[PDB]
């Protein structure tokens, strides 16, 4: 049997993406070409189960694997093989370890646009894509929860990072309930399977929340991204902001997050934050409070958080969230690592 998705939600805790790994979008190869090219094109090595036991020994209790598919179909829409294999050998080192494991489609936005126009093209191919990965899964267990797409957006646009448009938006709806179809008539434990569906671009604003449409099925999850607050978490322009912990920096975290929960329960699902973090911009102090605090916050109001981890932590650049060092196998920030723990802690 499969849990409901609301169980499902509760357990999930503080989690870590495998991030710039399965979903590096690598454009120069070929549909047929070996998928460690894929997984170390944007140079991060190739994952070992050694990984994925440090990330478990650390008290995550989820691991997203984002992955980019695009460019593993034929010309037929069929995905090779060899890809969904290694996918697969991935998927199992986290199903093995007893975490819940969220498989998305990621960076698919060269294919995937949210226009009426493009509609018609979009549809067919994404419905056979999830066809094929609900297929290639459909006997594992509840620990395995479906995402339908990343931050789905009008890519290259005004509209890319301002919550999109009327238009655009209803056709991320649709693109999530056809995904959810094809996942859904697949049939056995796919019936049931737990599926997270994000807003328009993942974003938690009112607007695309308040848009965010659910199917008739009755275990839906809202995805939202939330690197929060922005100019501490994410922005390297002059507005950069390099400290945090003050009471109006509790206050704002909190009513955002109170808007996640009552949102998305007024709509009848819950929600998981399945992308959060913090750049490197040498204020390991301040980034450690906020990691507390955050999943305090978030697992307070049953909200599970799942930490972006790109393997990428040099100082002063951008994009900067990492926290596991995959060649080691230490920690490039223990302090932001122990934060997060212990804000999982702190309510579990």
């Amino acid at each position: 049997s499969m849990r409901s998705a609301s169980e499902i939600v509760q357990e999930m805790g503080v989690g870590w993406n495998l991030g710039n790994t399965l979903d590096a979008k690598i454009t120069n190869l070929s549909y047929n070409t070996s998928p460690i090219s894929f997984e170390t094109g944007w140079g991060n090595p190739v994952t070992t189960k050694a990984m994925i036991d440090k990330i478990k020994n650390a008290g995550f209790k989820t691991i997203r694997i984002p992955t980019t598919w695009g460019e593993h179909l034929d010309g037929n829409n069929k995905l090779n093989e060899e890809w969904v294999k290694r996918v697969k050998e991935v998927v199992d080192y986290c199903i093995a370890d007893d975490l819940y494991v969220i498989l998305n489609t990621h960076h698919e936005g060269n294919w995937v646009i949210p226009t009426y126009a493009k509609e018609s093209s979009v549809t067919p191919k994404l419905k056979t894509l999830w066809t094929q990965i609900s297929e290639a899964f459909k006997d594992y267990d509840d620990h395995l929860i479906f995402e339908t797409l990343n931050q789905p957006r009008l890519e290259g646009t005004p509209y890319e990072w301002t919550g999109g448009t009327s238009e655009s938006r209803d056709v991320v709806n649709k693109y999530n309930a056809a995904a959810l179809e094809s996942i859904r008539k697949t049939g056995g434990n796919n019936l049931s399977r737990a599926v997270m569906m994000p807003t328009y671009a993942a974003s938690g604003s009112s607007t695309t929340m308040n848009d965010f449409k659910v199917p008739d099925d009755k275990n839906v999850i809202a995805s939202v991204h939330a690197y929060s607050p922005y100019f501490f978490a994410m922005d390297t322009s002059s507005n950069s902001v390099n400290t945090w912990g003050s009471s109006y920096d509790k206050y704002s975290l909190d009513v955002e997050l109170d808007s996640y929960l009552n949102t998305f329960k007024s709509k009848g699902v819950p929600v998981v934050i399945g992308q959060f973090g913090s750049i490197n911009k040498n204020n390991t102090s301040s980034r450690a409070e906020l990691a507390e605090y955050y999943v305090t916050a978030a697992q307070k109001r049953g909200i599970p958080c799942v930490w972006w981890d790109n393997n990428y932590a040099e100082t002063n650049k951008g994009e900067t969230f990492g926290l596991l060092n995959r060649s080691t196998l230490n920690w490039y920030f223990s302090d932001i690592k122990d934060a997060l723990i212990r804000g999982y802690k702190n309510v579990h």
